[PDB]
């Protein structure tokens, strides 16, 4: 399952509390079932901590180290999931981003625009995650995987014309997550 | 100019011509999208006629209006993009 993280807490503390969320596997991806869910922790110190979430689809974690690696697996009666995604975050990396511009405009009641230009970087970048939230009401967190090859992408989802949704595009690093560019309303 | 999210007004100024003209022909295309050429027929009399379809304001578009005579075709009047 594609697992995504979110900050819910104060920033002054050296430690950080992180909440994970992932989409439960569907039938074809499950191969007739995916019953337990297992989380394996990892750090730059290489401290591995494996826990079994089970049917629950969210997990809360906290730690004081700058770097920590998460590799969420899935347990099946045949065995654990061989191939799973990854994400790593580092505080010095989290303070730098190379994205320059951001915009949003409803072309329809079911379509909105994302446009962005980026300053050149020095290391490699793999993908972007785009999450948007409504400013009038605090709705559920919604996002979807976006690759780095594409430069301009059509979001196609149901929308309320009177409601104005904030947008925040997050850059991703191999060992870090750069700080997002946050816009409160459509351009 | 884009009046709504899915339309652009087509306005122009027609220079006097010693030879007559019956109608015109409007084209619009995207340089970066490289989409297929679209065309609806426009008479020489109507000034503010326009066609509505789903566009993208950020993208770079290409409109061109040609004058058609009864004996020849005038050179294209090509605009870089909507202002
Ligand atoms: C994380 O998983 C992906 C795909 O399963 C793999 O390509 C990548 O090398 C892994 N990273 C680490 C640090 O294990
Ligand atoms: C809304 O407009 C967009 C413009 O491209 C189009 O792709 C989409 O199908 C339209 N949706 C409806 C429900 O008409
Ligand atoms: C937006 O386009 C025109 C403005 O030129 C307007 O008359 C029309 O009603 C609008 N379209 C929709 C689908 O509301």
């Amino acid at each position: 399952p594609e697992f995504w993280r979110i900050i819910n807490g104060d920033t002054m503390k050296k430690e950080k509390n992180v909440t994970l969320l992932w989409k439960p596997l569907m039938k074809n991806d499950s191969l007739c079932s995916v019953q337990r869910y297992v989380i394996n922790h990892h750090t730059s110190c290489n401290g591995t901590w494996s826990e079994d979430v089970g049917n629950h689809t969210k997990f809360t974690f906290l730690w004081t180290e700058q770097a920590h690696t998460v590799t969420v697996l899935a347990i099946n009666s045949i065995g654990a999931s061989v191939a799973n995604f990854n994400l790593t975050f580092s505080w010095p990396m989290s303070k730098v981003n190379i994205v320059q511009s951001l915009s949003a405009y409803p072309l329809n009641s079911s379509c909105v625009i994302v446009s962005w230009i980026l300053s050149p970087s020095d290391y490699k970048l793999m993908y972007f995650i785009i999450e948007w939230k409504n400013l009038n009401e605090d709705g559920e967190i919604k996002w979807l995987r976006i690759s780095s090859s594409v430069k301009k992408y059509y979001i196609h989802d149901h929308f309320i014309p009177i409601e104005k949704y904030q947008f925040s595009l997050y850059p991703i690093f191999m060992e870090g997550v750069g700080k997002p560019k946050i816009i409160n309303s459509f351009t």
